[PDB]
C-alpha cells in the first residue's frame, strides 16, 4: 500500500503540507491579504478549471446515460426499480434538507420566489440559460436577470430531449454514438485536472485557514456538522428504509438485515458502492434465496444510480456552506437545492469520497462561494466509510422490493 | 367527428371555458392584480415553453430544408418556382403592411435606423446574436446593446450556411443527416407541448379578459382587424395575381379561374393546403390541359412553401398587436416584421390554424409582448377558412404562369 | 498577367479608387461626419462580415489541424521539428513586441494584470467566454465583467479538446470528419467575403483617409513603423537564426547559407511559402546533402505552419494600431499580443499577403479598434516580398538542425 493509489498518497500530502502551512503562517503574522490571494491562488484555479467542465459533462452524460442504456430492459422490473431508485433519494435529499435546516449550525414573497423557479425551470432562450437566471425585483415588480448559471432549465430540456430520442429508436444511431464520443472525452478532461488536484487543494486549505479569523468556533460548527450528517444518516438508514420494506412486503425487516448486517462490515471497510458486489451477490443471491433473473438487473445499476448517502450528505453540506457566509435561502432555491441533490446523486458513484467532485453542480446551481469546499474536505476521512454503507443498504432493500412485488411475474414466466 | 380530431375538441372546451370564466370573474370585483398573474401563470408558461424551441428549430429546419431537398430539380423549373414563390410571398408581406399601416386600427434618424437594420443583419459575435441586439443611443451617437434576439442574423448565416452545405455535394452526408436527426427530436418536443396546449390557452384567454378594462372598445378594433385582413386578402386575390399572370402570359385570366372557381369551393371548405391536393390535381390536369412533367413538381412543393394568405395575415397580425400597446414601430422593425413574414410563411404550413404557432417567431424579433396572442385566437375561426383559398390560388397560378414559361422547353425535351 | 489573379487587379482598383476619392474629398470641403460614416459603411460592414467567421474558424480549424493530422508521423522528427518550430515563433514574436515598444511609433497593479491574465486563460463558463472577458476592477477590489471576446480561452480549451482527442484514436471518427465538414463550410464562406473584399477596402480606405484630421505625421509614423518592421526581420533573419544553428551544429552558418542564398532570390520573387518549395527542395536535397527521409517530413510541414516573418509583422502591427489612436498596454494584454501572435501565425499561410487576413484575431484580442487595418494594407506590397523570404530562411534552417540532430538516428534506422 506505500504506491498504490498514487493519488491518495498525494492529497494525503497535500492536506498535510497546507495543515502545516497554515499552522506556521497563521502563527507568523497579521497577513497582507493580496499574498494571501497570492497563495490561496492555485485553489482558485482549480475551481474555475473544474467550473469550465460542467456545461459539457451535463450534457454529454445525460444524453448517453437516458437514451442508449434504457434500450429494452425488463418492461416491469425496470420501471418499479427507477421508481424505487427516485423514491429513496428524493425522501433523502428532503430528509437532509429538514435536519440540517432544524439543528441550524453555522452561526420579495414566498409565492413570488416560487413562481420565479417554476420560470427558471422552463429557460426562454437557451444560450441566455447558460449563464443568466431570471430574478424578480421590487419597483410594479418586474423581471430582470441575475447572473450565475440556471442548471434546472439545462436539466430539464435536455432530459426532454434524452427521452425524445430514446422513443425514435433506430433512426438516431449518428447522435448517440457522437455524444458517447463526447462523454468519453469530457471525462479524460476531468482525469487531468484530478491529476492536478492535490497540489490545488492545499493551497485552497491554506488560504481558508489563515484568513479564518478563528480557531476553535469554526471546529465547533464543524463537530456540528458531523453530527448532523451522521444523525441523518442513522435516521434514514435504520428507520425509512425498514419502514418502506415492512409496509409492501408485511414481512419482518431483520431478518432481511442479517445477510446485510455481515455484508454491512466489508461495506463499511472499503468505501466503495462497486467494491462490494462480489460480496452482496453472495449475500443476496444465497442467504436470502433471492431470484437470478432479477438481481443481475437491480443490484450493478443499483451500484450506480442509487446512492442515498451521497444525497444525504451533499444536500446537507451545501446549506451548510450556505450557512456559513451568511446566505440565508428562501423556498426559491431550498427546491434548486433538493433537486439537484437528486440530480447529482445519481451521476458521481462507484469511488470513495465522489461527494466532493459532484458538489460542484450543486454549489454553481444555489449561487454560491465555491471556493469554500475545502472545510468538506478535512473532515471526510471519516464520513465516507459510513456512507457508502447506507449506499449498499439502499440497494439491497430494492432487491428484496422489487423480488416480492415480481414473485408472482417470476413465476408467471416460468410457466 | 365526436371523438375524431381530439385536440380541436379540447381547444374549443379551454376557448368556452376560459370564456365563461372570464365573464364570471369580470363580473366578480375589481380583482387584485397577483392573483390575476397567478391565473394567468399557465399561459406564461405555454410562452415560454414555446419560446425556448425556436433556436434549434430555425437551426435545424434551415438546414434540412435547404441542403438536402434542393438536390437536382429540373434546371429551369426549379428556379421559376422558386422566383414565382418569393416573389408572390414578399409582395403579399409588403400589401398587408401597407393596408395594416394606412387602416390603423388600436387607438434616432430613420436613416440611423436603417443602417442599425444593416448592423444587425451581419452579426459581430454569433454567440452575442442568440440573445441580443445592437441599437444606437444618443450622446457622439454610439452603439449599445439591448436585449432580445435577433432574428435576422441567424436567419442570414444559417441560410449562407445551408446554401454553401449545397454546394459541397456528396461529402458532407455526415452533417445532414445529424440535422435531420435534430429537426426529427425538435419536432417530437412541439408536439409534446401542442398536446400541453389547450389547458395554456384557456388560462391565457382568462388573463387577457379579466385585465382588459374595456368590453367595447377591443371588440371594435377587432372588427376592424378582421376588416383590415379581408380586404387585404381580396386585394391580392382580386388583383395582384391575375394582373401578374395576364402581364407574362397574356392570356384571360377568367378562363383559369374557371377550374380553380370550383376547386376554390372545398378549398374553402376543408381549410388545408394538404387536402385539397387531389381535388387540385383532377381539376388543373384535365380542366386546363397543363402538362404531367410540371404539376408534378410545382403543386406538391407549392403546397408547402408558397402560401401568400399565411404571410398575409401573420404581418397584419403582427403590427396590429403592436398598435395595440401603444408601441410604435419605426423603419427599422417594419423591414424586420415585413421580411420575418416571408420567413415564418414558408415554414409553417399543410395544416388549419398554422398562423398561431408561427407567429411566435415575429412576436420575438420584433421586441413585442408575446403574451397578448390570445386576441388573435378568438377571432381565427372564421378568418382561415378563407386564407387557405388564397394559398390554394397562389399556387394554381404559379402552375399555370411556370407552364406558359416552359411550354416550349417542354416541347424541345420531347423531340 | 492581364487577367490572371483577378483578385489582385481587383483590390489595385479598389486601393487606386479608394485613394482617389480621398484626394478628391479631402480638398473637397470640411466634411459632415454622418455622411462620412455613410461612406466608409461597406468597410464596417466588411469588418463585421469577418469577425462573424472567427468562432467556426478557430473551433473548426484547431480540431482539424491537431487531431487527424499529427497521426503518427515519426517519433522522433515529429517532435523535434514541432520544438523548433514552436520556439523559434515565440521569440520573434517576443522580438517584434521588444522592437514595437522600444522604438515608439505613434506619437490596476501589474500584478493583478497578469493574475486576471491567468483567469482569463482558464475560462469560468465557456458561453461566458464567447463574448465576455473577466477585469478586475477598484473599490474591495471585485471582479467584473468587460465586453470582448475572451480568444485566449477558447484556445485553451480547445487545444485541451484536440489533444485529448488525439489519444482516443480509432474510436473518434465520427467526430474528425464532422469538423472537417465544418472546416470545409466555414472556408468556403471565408472565400465568398474575400471575393466580396476590394469594394470593402475601398470604402474603407476613403474612411480612414477623409477624417485623418493630417496628411503628413500620418506618413513619418508610417515610415516609422516600415523601419521596425524591417529593422526587426533583418535582425531575426540575421544574428537569431544563425547563431540557433550554430550553437547546436557547431558548423559554419554561411557555408550553409549559400544554397539558400541563392533559393532566397526568389523566395523574395514570388513572395509565396508555397511557391519556393521545388526551388528549395532542390537547392536543399542537392546543395547542402541533406537526406531525402528527413526532408519531406520537415519541409512540406514547416512551409505551412512556421512562418517567423508573419509573426513578426503581425505582433507588430498589433502594437503600433494600438499606439496610434492612444490606447497604452500594460502586462496583462501584452502577452496576449505575443501568445496570438504564435497562434495566429501558424494559421493563415501558403500565400502573399496573409497577414491582413489572421490580424483579426489580435485585432479583437486584445481589445482595439478593428476599422483602422487600411493603414496596413497602402503599406504592404513591398513589405510582404521580403517577410516571405524570412519565411523561407526558417524552414531551411530547421532543416539543417534537425538532420543534424538526427544523423546518428538515420544511420541507425539504416543499417
Ligand atoms: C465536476 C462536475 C461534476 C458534475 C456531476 C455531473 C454528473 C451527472 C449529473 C447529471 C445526472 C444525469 C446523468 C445521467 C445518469 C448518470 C450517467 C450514467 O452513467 O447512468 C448509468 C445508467 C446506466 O448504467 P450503465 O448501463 O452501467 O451505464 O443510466 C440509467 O439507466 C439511469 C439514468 C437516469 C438519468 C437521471 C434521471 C434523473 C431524473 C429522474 C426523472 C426521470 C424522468 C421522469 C419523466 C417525467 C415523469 C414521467
Ligand atoms: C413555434 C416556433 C415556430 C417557428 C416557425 C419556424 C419554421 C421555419 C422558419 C424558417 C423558414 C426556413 C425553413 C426551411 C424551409 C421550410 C422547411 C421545409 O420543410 O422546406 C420544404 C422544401 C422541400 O419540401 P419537401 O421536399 O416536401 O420537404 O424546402 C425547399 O425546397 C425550399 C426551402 C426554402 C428555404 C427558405 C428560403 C427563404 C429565403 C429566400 C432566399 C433564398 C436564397 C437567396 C440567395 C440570394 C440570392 C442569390
Ligand atoms: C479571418 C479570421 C482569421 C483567423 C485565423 C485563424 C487561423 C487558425 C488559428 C488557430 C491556429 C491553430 C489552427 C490549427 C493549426 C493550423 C491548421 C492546419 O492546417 O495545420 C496544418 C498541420 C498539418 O498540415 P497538413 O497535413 O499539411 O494539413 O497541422 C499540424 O500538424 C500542426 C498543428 C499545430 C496546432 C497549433 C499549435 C499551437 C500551440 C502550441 C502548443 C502545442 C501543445 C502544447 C501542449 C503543452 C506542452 C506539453
Ligand atoms: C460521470 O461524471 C463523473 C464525475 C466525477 C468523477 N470522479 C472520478 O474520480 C472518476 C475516475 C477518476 N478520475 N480521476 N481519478 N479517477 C480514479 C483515480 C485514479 C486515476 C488514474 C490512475 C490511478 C487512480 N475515473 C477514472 C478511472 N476510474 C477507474 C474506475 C474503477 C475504480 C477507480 C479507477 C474510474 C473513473 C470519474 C468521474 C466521472
Ligand atoms: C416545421 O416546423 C413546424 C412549426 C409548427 C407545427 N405545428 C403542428 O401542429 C405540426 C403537426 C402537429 N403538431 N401538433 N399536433 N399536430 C397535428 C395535430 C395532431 C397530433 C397528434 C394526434 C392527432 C392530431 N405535426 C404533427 C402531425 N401532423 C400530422 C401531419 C398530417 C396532418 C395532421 C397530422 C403533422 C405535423 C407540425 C409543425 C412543424
Ligand atoms: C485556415 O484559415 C484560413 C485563414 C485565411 C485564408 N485566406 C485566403 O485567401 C485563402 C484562399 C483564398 N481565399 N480567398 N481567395 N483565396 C485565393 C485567391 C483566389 C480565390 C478564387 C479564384 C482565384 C484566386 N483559399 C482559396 C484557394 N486558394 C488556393 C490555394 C493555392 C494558392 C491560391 C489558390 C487557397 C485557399 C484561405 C484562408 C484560410
Ligand atoms: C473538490 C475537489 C478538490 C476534488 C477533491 C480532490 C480530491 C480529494 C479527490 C478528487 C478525486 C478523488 C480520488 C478519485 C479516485 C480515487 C481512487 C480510489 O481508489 C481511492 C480514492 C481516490 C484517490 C479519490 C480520493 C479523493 C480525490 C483525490
Ligand atoms: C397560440 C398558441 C397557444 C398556439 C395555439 C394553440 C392551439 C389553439 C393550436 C396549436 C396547434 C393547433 C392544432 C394543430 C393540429 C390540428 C389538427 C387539425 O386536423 C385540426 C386543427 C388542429 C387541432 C389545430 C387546432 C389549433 C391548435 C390546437
Ligand atoms: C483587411 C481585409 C480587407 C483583408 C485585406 C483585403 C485584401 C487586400 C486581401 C484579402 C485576401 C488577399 C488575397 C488572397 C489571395 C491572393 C492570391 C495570391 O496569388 C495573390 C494575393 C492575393 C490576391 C491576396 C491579395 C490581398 C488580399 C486580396
Amino acid at each position: 500500500k506505500l504506491g498504490k493509489n498514487l493519488l491518495l498518497t498525494l492529497t494525503v500530502f497535500g492536506v498535510i503540507l497546507g495543515a502545516v502551512c497554515g499552522g506556521l503562517l497563521r502563527l507568523a503574522s497579521p497577513i497582507h491579504p493580496d499574498v494571501v490571494m497570492l497563495i490561496a491562488f492555485p485553489g482558485d484555479i482549480l475551481m474555475r478549471m473544474l467550473k469550465m467542465l460542467i456545461l459539457p459533462l451535463i450534457i454529454s452524460s445525460l444524453i448517453t446515460g437516458l437514451s442508449g442504456l434504457d434500450a429494452k430492459a425488463s418492461g416491469r422490473l425496470g420501471t418499479r426499480a427507477m421508481v424505487y431508485y427516485m423514491s429513496t433519494t428524493i425522501i433523502a435529499a428532503v430528509l437532509g434538507v429538514i435536519l440540517v435546516l432544524a439543528i441550524h449550525p453555522g452561526n420579495v414573497s414566498s409565492l413570488d420566489a416560487f413562481l420565479d423557479l417554476i420560470r427558471n425551470l422552463f429557460p426562454e432562450n437557451l444560450v441566455q440559460a447558460c449563464f443568466q437566471q431570471i430574478q424578480t425585483v421590487t419597483k410594479k415588480k418586474g423581471l430582470e436577470f441575475k447572473d450565475g448559471m440556471n442548471v434546472l432549465g439545462l436539466i430539464g430540456f435536455f432530459i426532454a430531449f434524452g427521452i425524445a430520442m430514446g422513443k425514435m429508436g433506430d433512426q438516431a444511431k449518428l447522435m448517440v454514438d457522437f455524444f458517447n464520443i463526447l462523454n468519453e472525452i469530457v471525462m479524460k478532461l476531468v482525469i487531468m485536472i484530478m491529476w492536478y488536484s492535490p497540489l490545488g487543494i492545499a493551497c485552497l486549505i491554506c488560504g481558508k485557514i489563515i484568513a479564518i479569523k478563528d480557531l476553535e468556533v469554526v471546529a465547533r460548527q464543524l463537530g456540528m456538522y458531523m453530527v448532523t450528517v451522521i444523525i441523518g444518516l442513522i435516521i434514514h438508514g435504520g428507520i425509512f428504509l425498514p419502514l418502506i420494506y415492512f409496509v409492501v412486503t408485511r414481512k419482518n425487516p431483520f431478518s432481511f438485515f442479517a445477510g446485510i448486517f455481515q455484508a454491512w462490515i466489508t461495506a463499511l471497510g472499503t468505501a466503495s458502492s462497486a467494491g462490494t458486489l462480489p460480496v452482496t451477490f453472495r449475500c443476496l443471491e444465497e442467504n436470502l434465496g433471492i431470484d437470478k433473473r432479477v438481481t443481475r438487473f437491480v443490484l450493478p445499476v443499483g451500484a450506480t444510480i442509487n446512492m442515498d448517502g451521497t444525497a444525504l450528505y451533499e444536500a446537507v453540506a451545501a446549506i451548510f456552506i450556505a450557512q456559513m457566509n451568511g446566505v440565508v435561502l428562501d423556498g426559491g432555491q431550498i427546491v434548486t437545492v433538493s433537486l439537484t441533490a437528486t440530480l447529482a446523486s445519481v451521476g458521481a458513484a462507484s469511488i470513495p469520497s465522489a461527494g466532493l467532485v459532484t458538489m460542484l453542480l450543486i454549489l454553481t446551481a444555489v449561487g454560491l462561494p465555491t471556493e469554500d469546499i475545502s472545510l468538506l474536505v478535512a473532515v471526510d476521512w471519516l464520513l465516507d466509510r459510513m456512507r457508502t454503507s447506507v449506499n449498499v443498504v439502499g440497494d439491497s432493500f430494492g432487491a428484496g422490493i422489487v423480488y416480492h412485488l415480481s414473485k408472482s411475474e417470476l413465476d408467471t414466466i416460468d410457466s
